[PDB]
DNA sequence: GGGGGAAAGATTCG
DNA sequence: TCATAGAATCTTTCCCCC
């Protein structure tokens, strides 16, 4: 194939800079405030100035402030970012309609029916960066290679404001040379199970017995790694359809009182139903984060769609089934709907 | 022995 | 008073027949 991957640079932070140009040059932090105390919550993203000091996505806002006290801290306005990303995705459906929209800021493009070779895709890539830089002022990074995986890897190396091709010879080079931890889908838990087997490159997966690999990282992740090591990984760019819709909130204090948790859970239901929008779920799950940050959940499928009033009652049952079967207090409560009609 | 579905959890952050 | 959020994909155990 010819796959073209685009991922927007420090996206939420950069949108705030587009909307408020006097931020360019200072470190910007976009935050998901939780409401337990002043500055509780986590960082959604920071721009590249703030990353130099270790302020990146996922870390506590308090930790970010101990490092960069006088950085600008903005609250996460996701609805604004979704609107700008939709407009950039509509720009991308003009360069192929085989398009995989994989996050709020990523898309894979099957440009096999649209250019010839890699120098023909590298130039379409600059066409897309320029068209995006002018229509919406956002810089992006482009990866191009023979499949979706090495496309993403390509952009990960080219970041920020970059565009990199990985051709077939470097794909072979990287199957030998790239640390396997840098393959998409390989987190820290997978990455150390692989080192405890002496696997550090993709090619080492061809040298180990399969069932030993399958027993340690699972059948699916083993076949995924081996097919990448054989240069056999070929997977279609396909249109993804949302299979879950939910909402989860943080309670102002840890609790296990049914009457006290209920408002939090009902607002999560009301919000999910708005987002559901004509879609009808047959399946519902209640999700709780305990005071020690474990994640517990109880669900139930139905033979028919779930009305909002049902959802309301079913969740209180599922939520009690949690306070029953578990001992710890609850920190965050949420609901998730699936199995649409 | 499967198929197929469900439930609850684990991993990744695609 | 560290530790958001939403979604996908997968593993394991269970179940219900046949
Ligand atoms: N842990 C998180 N929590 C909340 N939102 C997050 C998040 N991680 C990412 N986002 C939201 C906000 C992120 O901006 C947006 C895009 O995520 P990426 O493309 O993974 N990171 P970005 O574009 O910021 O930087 P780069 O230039 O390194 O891609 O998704
Ligand atoms: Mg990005
Ligand atoms: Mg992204």
């Amino acid at each position: 194939m010819i796959v073209l991957f685009v991922d927007f640079d420090y996206f939420y932070a950069q949108v705030e800079e587009v909307l408020n140009p006097s931020l360019k040059g200072k470190p910007v932090v976009v935050c998901v405030f939780s409401g337990r105390f002043e500055d509780s919550g986590a960082v959604a993203t920071a721009n590249y100035e703030a990353r130099k000091f270790g302020v990146k996505a996922g870390i506590p806002i308090v930790e970010a402030k101990k490092i960069l006290p006088n950085a600008v801290y903005l609250p996460m306005r996701k609805e604004v970012y979704q609107q700008v990303s939709s407009r950039i995705m509509n720009l991308l459906r003009e360069y192929s309609e085989k398009i995989e929209i994989a996050s709020i800021d990523e898309a894979y493009l099957d440009i096999s029916d649209k250019v010839r070779d890699y120098r023909e895709a590298y130039n379409l890539g600059l066409e897309i960066k320029n068209k995006i830089l002018e229509k919406e002022k956002i810089t992006v990074t482009v990866g191009i290679s023979k499949n979706k995986v090495f496309a993403k890897i390509a952009a990960d190396m080219a970041k920020p404001n970059g565009i990199k091709v990985i051709d077939d010879e470097e794909v072979k080079r990287l199957i030998r040379e790239l640390d396997i931890a840098d393959v998409p889908g390989i987190g820290n838990i997978t990455a150390e199970k692989l080192k405890k087997l002496g696997i550090n490159k993709l090619v080492d997966t061809l040298s180990i017995e399969f069932d030993k690999l399958k027993g340690m990282i699972g059948e699916a992740k083993a076949k995924y790694l081996i097919s990448l090591a054989r240069d056999e990984y070929n997977e279609p760019i396909r249109t993804r359809v949302r299979k879950s819709i939910g909402r989860i909130v943080t309670m102002k204090r840890n609790s296990r009182n049914l009457e006290e948790i209920k408002p939090y859970l009902f607002r999560a239901i009301e919000e999910s139903y708005y987002k559901l929008d004509k879609r009808i779920p047959k399946a519902i799950h209640v999700v709780a984060v305990t005071e020690d940050l474990d994640i517990v959940s109880r669900g139930r499928t139905f033979p028919h769609g779930i009305s909002k009033e049902t959802a309301y009652s079913e969740s209180v049952k599922l939520l009690q089934k949690i306070l029953e079967e578990d001992e710890r207090k609850i920190r965050r409560i949420g609901v998730r709907f699936s199995k649409f009609i």
